[PDB]
């Protein structure tokens, strides 16, 4: 509707006003965080059963669990682990847009029912159940380095003094802690259990009730006697405190009045919950949290608030704690935020300069300057409307998008200044005129690119998320452009614009003589036009060829600045072993990167193969980019040069690696291949029924490669049968066997009790060295039925045999998760059907399923071109509609496979895979030349009809005049991204992944669509 | 109204109930279903060789069909037209009596040697200086 | 005796149904088929 | 029931207040504790 | 109450820019609503 804005311009100031100041308004107030929800919703339940192994574990807390979890909304798929430290492992996923709050609610209202069935040591260890979010935000370490304390003592710090309040603060969620809090331990030591005539059942018999509370009533209570004037509360027996105290328990009062304590037939020594993890930070004990960030907070505000609470904190700290941050991916969002917006900046300024150099005049240079700002703030108030926030892939939408942003204005701005030029009017009855010529076009362009970009929002699993966030910022922006572009633009071409009619004039020259030769080519050309038909066969054909041959992926790996190096132990080594080997590690990485790596925070014990005792993993965190120049110097050449480096380590399995996104690795290579048992088969025939489908697909080099199990082999365990005719004849319990056996070799968890305020826990154990070897359980003694001690090995035996360290289990059945992943050459659809042709000649009960990351590549995997299907005949149709014709979409839609030449060639040449942001570069490369072969053919559709000029004579005509605003546009923007094309700093993987596409698209697609669309358009006008 | 809302709201007012009922009830487990009232469909599995009883079909119908039906997305209850295995163990009065028992001895014994056992581990955490070995205690297993 | 949830649709539950019986149909025991008694779902989609 | 509004405020009132923060909107949040062996939080929430 | 008392001023802004806007959007000039957003005193001085 121009004309009405031309007559009025103060109203398009006004809604102008109003757009560009909700944009503003809107960026206070929406996230600014790095990615996405991109998963589907997982919760998790938890649970721990102290001194068991896998077995024990997987058929008491994991069978009881999931025969319960029925009757869930939305519900996928459920897979659970079993291991030997004694943690059951629950993770339901489901589907895609469940709301989490309702998932987590009915999973924990089934558990919470599913809970008397349970054992007693699981209830009183506790089942968290909670959902499974994205990976740490930032990690706080502390270490203490003036003096010595241990690692519990720093934990404690941290448990009782800060986790109360860094939670406390704008935009935290799960706070998790490395280490282990206190609890008043119990080590008993069996020689005074024998000496005294004692058993550890009477321990915790005598140390159950010892704390505990008394529901005493109060004095004067109610109801009175007639008269009462007194009223108080009594205060009966309390907790302990103190060690002296839980030391002056009375265990057994002899004949001779004799006093046993706990301080005689045990040590105290207040310490440490649990034993397993032990952090460690550059060769000194440490301790960390683990912050996550909830839902809606940005993350640079959030990391700001986290070090203004710590940095508040160090008048408060037990001389010599020092808080340092081992894993910070913070500053690497600031980065990436920081260079998108530059960018756009920037191209703003190259297209001012473009416009001055192609029109000279100061005065109409700057309708896109603004113009093109109103569009991205109006952008940014659509993304805060649906409800979407700052991520990097909505900023690397609006940088790509800036063509499609930029055309609207230089279109309008240079057919007004053509028409003052040529034709000789004032700038209002021009801009009338000029704004009539592409009336319908740009309404044309609105509805023929919206159905270009719209049906990449609709596609389905965890990578419908990430083409949903390009096709809505894309799709606002555009749609807000050519709104913009109608309203705002005649408004400023009427107002702004001089009416002056009429030596640096050697480009003016330039130009016009290089548009007479242009011309003079084209109308050259447009006679026998066959050669140029079989040379766009020649190109069609390359392009299928060059588009075959080149390797898919996801988001491209960059230097988000740390990196980790994961280490495994074979099969039951201990946590002395595990810890020498990190300490190689550590003394590796300080003197061999001196000048690269930063600071390396080894954990133990806690490796992503699963917990245990033979594992560890080191979270190492480089210097600043700035201070790392080179090549030879980032994250892509340090781990390759540490996992060559870690060769020659002689019993231990330790490589380095860097991070993706969080998961959805394997760039569209892996596989997440159950292999379930659906009949009551067990667990070593189906062991036999995976070794016979591993070492079948070793068969296949050519499609299959990397098949590894993923779960741990058969370890040796220490059976110990106890014998029934002489546990019972020689008169001794069954119970206080088992409650001896498994509380001297694990942890008992007495009760709890009030240490400084806070609730602690007591555990009972053994010590460290009345635990250790198999010549060890006969030194524990119990009491008989009349009082005698019999030994073990008295009614027992001792056998070693092969177990199991981990079960897996999927949907209810037992499984094994095979990993794999597809030869380079083939994708995973030949591959995945491989795997289910070679899973289908196993032995009789044992299945298949897939599951994870391909479980919604088979739920509908191949709607792809399903939907571009129908987006390719409503583009037919939306051009058929506006040159009230048919074959003449045919004349502007076969400039498709020019602009996706040289997105192949680039990618080709300069060594990219077909990652996501080649994608939506390609998609909007194509649509950028179907918009310029839109404008081309309608001045020659309405040139040889309004006017009545032949068909050669108006197609040069059109060209000649539609020839200055494409170069102009195409200079102004395969251009104003060649600075990220070389760009190699800090994010210069999505950068490279975006540059390289729009720059060689976009010059094939500007360079050899100008001389085609002639062509194509004579060709359609002959045959019909 | 909203049916999820009203079952976590009933379940909440139930949890609140679940210490004062006996112990026989929560181990049968109680259980909150939004189910309609009725059936939509029954299913039926036949025997043509002639080879199972009743109860070989109900058990197998309860072990490896039930609790993959009874997750499926907009499945509310199930019910089974027959019972799931289970260790039953008929006594005789007249032989408890002659051997001097009751039906206290043998839920007592039934208790006490088929347990599951938790034994720890034998190279476990704290070690001591220079521990070379790890593996775990099995001390019994349930009864198969 | 397949009960139905609240305010779910009744069929593409059923569809389900027949989904989730087509994967555990190849790991019955020999001899064993299943048949389909008393079912409200097909009376739906006949009338429309 | 064993109160004597100091074990209530250490041991069952800080660790739930201790572990009220994640809610989205909650604006404030008061709680008290008496020696007759109650102890009720009160989260509330933003208006709307 | 006090919420109240820190989005008062907010709200005069506000509604000052956007009835500013709707009338220069209406009658098509800068200097017609620039003589009415200053008889908007002689209005508050009444109610107050
Ligand atoms: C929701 C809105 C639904 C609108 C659907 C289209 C119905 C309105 C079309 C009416 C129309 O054709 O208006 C023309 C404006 O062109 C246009 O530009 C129409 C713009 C369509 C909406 C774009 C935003 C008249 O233009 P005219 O008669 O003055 O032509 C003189 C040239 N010299
Ligand atoms: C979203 C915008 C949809 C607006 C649909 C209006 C389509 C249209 O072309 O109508 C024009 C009205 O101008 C307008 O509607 C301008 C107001 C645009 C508000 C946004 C015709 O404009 P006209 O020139 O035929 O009638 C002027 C008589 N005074
Ligand atoms: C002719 C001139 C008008 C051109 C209109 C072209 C049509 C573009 C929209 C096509 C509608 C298709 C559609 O709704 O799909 C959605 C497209 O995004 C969108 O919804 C984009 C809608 C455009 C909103 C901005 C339009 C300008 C209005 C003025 C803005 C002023 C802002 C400041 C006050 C994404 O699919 P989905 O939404 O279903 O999936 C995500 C659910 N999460
Ligand atoms: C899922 C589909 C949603 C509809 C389709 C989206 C496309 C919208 C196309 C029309 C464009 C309308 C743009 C005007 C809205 C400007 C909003 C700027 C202010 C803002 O971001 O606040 C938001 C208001 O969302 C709002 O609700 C503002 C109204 C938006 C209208 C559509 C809803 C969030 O509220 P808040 O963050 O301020 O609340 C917490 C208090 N701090
Ligand atoms: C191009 C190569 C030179 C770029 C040099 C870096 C300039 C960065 C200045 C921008 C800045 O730091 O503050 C921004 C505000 O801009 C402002 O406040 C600009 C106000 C005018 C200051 C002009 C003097 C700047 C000196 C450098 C000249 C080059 C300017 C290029 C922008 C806010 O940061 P944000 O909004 O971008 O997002 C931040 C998300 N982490
Ligand atoms: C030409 C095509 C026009 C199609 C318009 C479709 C717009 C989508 C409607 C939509 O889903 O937005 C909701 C309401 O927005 C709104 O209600 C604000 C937009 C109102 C403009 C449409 C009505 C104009 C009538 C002419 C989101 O709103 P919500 O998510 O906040 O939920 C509010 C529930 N109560
Ligand atoms: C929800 C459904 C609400 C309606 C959907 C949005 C309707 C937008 C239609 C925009 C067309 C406006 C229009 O016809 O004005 C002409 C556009 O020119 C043109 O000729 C443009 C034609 C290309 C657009 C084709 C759109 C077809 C689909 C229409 C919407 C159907 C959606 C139904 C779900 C002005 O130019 P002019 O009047 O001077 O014409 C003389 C050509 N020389
Ligand atoms: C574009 C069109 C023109 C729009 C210009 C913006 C007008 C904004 C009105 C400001 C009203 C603020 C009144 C107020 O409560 O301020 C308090 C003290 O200031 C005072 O004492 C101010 C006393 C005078 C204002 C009271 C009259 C009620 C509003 C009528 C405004 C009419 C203006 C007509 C030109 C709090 O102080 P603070 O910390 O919030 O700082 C902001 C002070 N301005
Ligand atoms: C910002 C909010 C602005 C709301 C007020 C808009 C009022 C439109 C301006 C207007 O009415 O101009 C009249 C045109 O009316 C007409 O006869 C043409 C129709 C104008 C329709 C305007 C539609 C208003 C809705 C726009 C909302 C968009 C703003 C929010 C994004 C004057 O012309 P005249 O008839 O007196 O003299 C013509 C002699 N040749
Ligand atoms: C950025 C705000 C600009 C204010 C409007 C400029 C003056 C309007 C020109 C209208 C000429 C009649
Ligand atoms: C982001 C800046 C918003 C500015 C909108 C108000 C324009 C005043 C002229
Ligand atoms: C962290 C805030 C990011 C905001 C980016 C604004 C970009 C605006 C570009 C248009 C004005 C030049
Ligand atoms: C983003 C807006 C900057 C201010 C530009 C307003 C220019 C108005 C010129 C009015 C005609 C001379
Ligand atoms: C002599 C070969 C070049 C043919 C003319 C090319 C015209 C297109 C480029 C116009 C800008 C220089
Ligand atoms: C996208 C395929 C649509 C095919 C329609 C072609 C119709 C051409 C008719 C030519 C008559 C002049």
């Amino acid at each position: 509707m121009p004309n009405f804005f031309i007559d009025r311009p103060i109203f398009a100031w006004v809604i102008a006003i109003i757009i560009m100041l909700a944009g503003g308004l809107a960026i206070l107030k929406l996230p600014v965080a790095q990615y996405p929800t991109i998963a589907p919703p997982a919760v998790t339940i938890s649970a721990s059963y102290p001194g068991a192994d896998a077995k024990t574990v997987q058929d008491t807390v994991t069978q009881v669990i999931e025969q319960n979890m029925n009757g869930i909304d939305n519900l996928m798929y459920m897979s659970s682990n079993s291991d030997s430290t004694g943690t059951v492992q629950i993770t339901l996923t489901f589907e895609s847009g469940t709301d989490a709050d309702i998932a987590q609610v009915q999973v924990q209202n089934k558990l919470q029912l599913a809970m008397p069935l349970l054992p007693q040591e699981v209830q009183q260890q506790g089942v968290s159940v909670e959902k499974s979010s994205s990976s740490f935000l930032m990690v706080v370490g502390v270490i203490n380095t003036d003096g010595t304390m241990t690692q519990e003592d720093i934990s404690d710090y941290v448990a009782a003094n800060m986790k109360d309040a860094i939670s406390r603060t704008s935009g935290v969620g799960d706070v998790q802690l490395f280490g282990s809090q206190y609890a008043m331990r119990i080590w008993m030591n069996p020689n005074e259990l024998n000496k005294f005539q004692l058993t550890p059942v009477d321990v915790i018999t005598a140390i159950k009730a010892q704390n505990a509370q008394v529901a005493a009533g109060q004095l004067g209570g109610t109801p009175p006697v007639k008269g009462q004037q007194l009223n108080a509360s009594i205060i009966a027996q309390t907790r302990l405190t103190s060690t002296e105290e839980f030391g002056k328990i009375l265990l057994k009062v002899n004949q001779d009045g004799s006093r046993v304590l706990l301080r005689d037939v045990a040590k105290i020594e207040l310490g440490g919950e649990n034993y397993d993890i032990i952090a460690e930070f550059n060769g000194q004990p440490a301790s960390g949290l683990g912050i996550k960030l909830a839902t809606g907070a940005n993350a640079l505000d959030t990391a700001a608030a986290i070090r203004a609470e710590l940095a508040k904190m160090e008048p408060f700290f037990p001389s010599g704690l020092k808080i340092v941050y081992p894993y910070d991916t913070t500053p690497f969002v600031k980065i990436s935020i920081h260079e998108v917006v530059k960018t756009l900046v920037e191209a703003i300024i190259l297209v001012f300069l473009v416009m001055y150099l192609f029109l000279q005049n100061f005065r109409a240079t700057l309708i896109p300057t603004i113009a093109v700002p109103v569009v991205l703030l109006g952008t940014f108030a659509v993304l805060a409307a649906f409800g979407f926030s700052i991520n990097t892939l909505t900023m690397f939408g609006m940088v790509l998008a800036i063509g499609l942003l930029v055309d609207d204005a230089i279109v309008v701005v240079e057919n007004v200044e053509r028409v003052m030029a040529e034709e000789g009017l004032p700038p209002k009855e021009a801009t009338r005129k000029s704004m009539g010529q592409i009336q319908g076009a740009l309404v044309g362009i609105a509805m023929v690119l919206s159905a270009v970009f719209v049906p990449m929002a609709f596609f389905g699993g965890s990578t419908g998320a990430i083409y949903r966030q390009f096709s809505i910022t894309i799709v606002s922006a555009m749609a807000l452009s050519v709104l913009v572009a109608l309203i705002l633009t005649p408004a400023l071409c009427a107002t702004m614009l001089k009416p002056i009619a009429k030596f640096f004039g050697w480009f003016n020259r330039m130009f016009e003589k290089s548009t007479h030769h242009y011309t003079d080519s084209v109308g050259g050309i447009l006679r026998s036009t066959g050669r140029y038909l079989v040379l766009y066969l020649i190109i069609v054909v390359g392009m299928a060829y060059l588009f075959v041959r080149l390797p898919s992926s996801f988001l491209p790996d960059e230097d988000q600045g740390v990196f980790m190096t994961m280490v495994q132990l074979p099969a039951g080594a201990t946590q002395e072993r595990t810890q020498k080997v990190l300490n190689e590690v550590t003394h590796y990485y300080l003197t061999k990167e001196k000048n690269n790596v930063e600071s390396v925070f080894a954990v133990n014990g806690f490796g992503f193969a699963g917990r245990g005792q033979n594992t560890g993993i080191a979270f190492v965190s480089l210097k600043d980019w700035a201070d790392r120049p080179g090549e030879e110097n980032k994250v892509e050449a340090i781990t390759m040069r540490a996992t060559r480096a870690f060769s020659q380590i002689k019993d231990a399995m330790v490589f380095a690696f860097n991070l993706p996104a969080i998961v959805e690795l394997g760039t569209a290579t892996g596989f997440d291949f159950e292999l379930i048992d659906q009949a009551g088969l067990g667990h070593e025939k189906l062991t036999q029924a995976r070794n016979q489908l591993l070492a079948e697909a070793a068969k296949h080099p050519d499609m299959l490669t990397s098949v590894r199990p993923n779960g741990l082999e058969d370890t040796p365990q220490f059976k110990i049968d106890i014998d029934q005719e002489k546990a019972q004849a020689l008169g001794v319990s069954i119970n206080d066997i088992n409650t001896t056996l498994g509380a001297a070799w694990g942890g008992s968890y007495v009760n709890d009790f009030i240490d400084r305020g806070r609730v602690k826990k007591v555990y009972v154990m053994s010590e460290a060295k009345y635990r250790m070897l198999p010549d060890d359980i006969g030194d524990w003694y119990v009491r008989a039925a009349d009082g005698q001690m019999v030994p073990f090995s008295a009614f027992s035996s001792s056998r070693w045999e092969y177990g199991s360290p981990r079960l897996e289990r999927y949907n209810g059945l037992p499984s094994m998760e095979i990993l794999g992943q597809a030869a380079p050459g083939k994708s995973t659809g030949e591959a995945m059907e491989l795997m289910e042709q070679l899973a289908s000649k196993l032995p009789t009960g044992v299945g298949y399923d897939w599951t994870g990351m391909s479980y919604q590549e088979r739920l509908s995997g191949n709607q792809a071109p399903s939907l571009y299907a129908i987006s390719l005949i409503v583009v037919f149709l939306c051009l058929a509609a506006l040159y009230e014709s048919w074959s003449i979409p045919f004349s502007v839609m076969l400039v498709v496979p020019l602009g996706v030449i040289g997105a192949l060639l680039a990618a080709t040449f300069r060594g990219l895979t077909n990652d996501v942001y080649f994608q939506v570069g390609l998609l909007t490369t194509i649509g950028l030349s179907a918009k310029n072969a839109i404008l081309i053919v309608e001045f020659a559709k309405d040139l040889m009809d309004k006017e009545g000029k032949g068909l050669i004579e108006a197609t040069l005509d059109a060209v000649r005049m539609r020839l200055r605003p494409i170069l102009m546009t195409s200079l102004a923007f395969i251009l104003g991204v060649m600075p990220l094309v070389i760009s190699t700093g800090a994010g210069s993987g999505a950068q490279n992944a975006v540059g390289t596409g729009v720059m060689g698209g976009m010059v094939t697609a500007t360079v050899l669509a100008i001389f085609f669309v002639p062509v194509f358009f004579v060709v359609v006008r002959r045959r019909f």
